[PDB]
């Protein structure tokens, strides 16, 4: 248990670090998607010709679906780096056993990537290149082989997750809660992780009540989204395994390679 | 928003109905498991054969040992489906939902509730059966042949973790209601009154846990995290059923009963 003044302090600390760690916030993403601006408008990629212009406008040689896939891997690697930097700011995290720090990151980064990818998404597509571009859901769904099925589950989650109307100050605490999960396989000291997560959960609960006072049981509704998050991470790895069987000419970043091994 | 007095009334209503619907409560099961008439113990092949003679099993039809135990699990699950169906009728609002939505919620909810309530009957060493007259050891179940041994052990693995929350029957009655009223089941026609009821049930669960476990910080949050897991475990479960129903190729009528 924490005094509410301490829970607010924790929320502000976490929101402050999130702003420092993640260059493209949900608030900026919404300003870009929601228009009414001329200085923030993205170039829209919806087909092969517009993709080819995007290389000139927004600014590898292989099949289109490969190039896009590789682009995502590059950005996922960046997200892992941003997420790693943020986790170190979570009070208590860097004091955990070093093996547990690694373990929490390995199983946590993908659930967080999907969570924050939703910020960049609406039902028609997703922001890319730090919001300079926007690639349509339709174009992603039409990519060949297994690559077309890759992107769409992300979109089905995002439309549902986005209906919660969370802002960055909410997401910063939620993301912290995800990292400090005591049920990750192979954890050596579950209890101090659970202790940190209890404080974070208290902070999330008070934050959601203050920031969405008319939004009954939003706390419980947000935690249920773990279900959706878990399900997509599993579909994602199962699709990766197919690609690792069909496209043996293709390599993953060492960081992603290590995250997925077991 | 609901007044706290209304939430307590809801909690009491659900507890009373849960007591009526389910033969073996968690409180009774714990009395048995903790040794506080000893149940007949099945720990190997010879005691299984005597337990079938001694206990009056209702599932013994004109097979291999691991099969017979599996069919026992099926027989009891079909029983639980009807007990859970009857309980749902008592959840305020449930019977006024669209009839297809009532069916849809039960169809996707019973498996999660069966796993949840199976934990009440389990400890790290085995499981109560036949309304607590029997006890089958975890070790004997874990050691069954082909995939059957790997079928039973996940139930125990979940139950040991779920039981560490130390919920009692009055907590579980509201929790079970929350699972049934899940507005994200596929094929639902009118989600809004379902989420509205679940919102009331969630409010009631939160107050129940705070009053009944005042020292158990964020237990509400921890229990909701367990609903999450249940989804993944049930999916692992059905996929295993599909394999057993495919690789271990009785009567077509029996096949229909257990569809
Ligand atoms: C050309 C081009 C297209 C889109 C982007 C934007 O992509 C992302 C941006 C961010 C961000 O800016 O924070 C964060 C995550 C992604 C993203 N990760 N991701 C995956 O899970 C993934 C991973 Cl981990 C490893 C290997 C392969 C994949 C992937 F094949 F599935 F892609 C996505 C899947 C679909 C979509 Cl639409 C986005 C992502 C940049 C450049
Ligand atoms: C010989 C013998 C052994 C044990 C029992 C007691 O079993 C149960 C009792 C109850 C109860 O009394 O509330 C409730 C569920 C089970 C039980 N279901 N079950 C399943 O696989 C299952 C589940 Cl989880 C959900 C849906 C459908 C099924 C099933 F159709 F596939 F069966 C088990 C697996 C292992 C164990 Cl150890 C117990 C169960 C009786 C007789």
């Amino acid at each position: 248990h924490m005094e509410s003044a301490d829970l607010r302090a924790l929320a502000k600390h976490l929101y402050d670090s999130y702003i420092k760690s993640f260059p493209l916030t949900k608030a900026k993403a919404r300003a870009i998607l929601t228009g009414k601006t001329t200085d923030k408008s993205p170039f829209v990629i919806y087909d092969m010709n517009s993709l080819m212009m995007g290389e000139d406008k927004i600014k590898q040689s292989k099949e289109v679906a490969i190039r896009i896939f590789q682009g995502c891997q590059f950005r996922s690697v960046e997200a892992v780096q941003e997420i790693t930097e943020y986790a170190k700011s979570i009070p208590g995290f860097v004091n955990l056993d070093l093996n547990d720090q690694v373990t929490l990151l390995k199983y946590g980064v993908h659930e967080i990537i999907y969570t924050m990818l939703a910020s960049l998404m609406n039902k028609d597509g997703v922001l890319i290149s730090e919001g300079q571009g926007f690639m349509t859901r339709e174009f992603l769904k039409s990519l060949r082989k297994p690559f077309g099925d890759f992107m769409e589950p992300k979109f089905e989650f995002a439309v549902k997750f986005n209906a919660l109307e969370l802002d960055d100050s909410d997401l910063a605490i939620f993301i912290a809660v995800i990292i400090l999960s005591g049920d990750r396989p192979g954890l050596l000291n579950v209890k101090p992780i659970e202790d940190i997560q209890d404080n974070l959960l208290q902070a999330l609960e008070l934050q959601l009540k203050l920031n969405h006072p008319e939004s009954s049981q939003l706390f419980a509704k947000l935690l249920q989204k773990m279900t959706d998050l878990r399900q997509i991470v599993t579909e994602h790895v199962q699709l990766l395994q197919v690609i690792k069987k069909t496209e043996t000419d293709m390599s993953l970043h060492p960081l992603l390679q290590e995250i997925y091994k077991d």
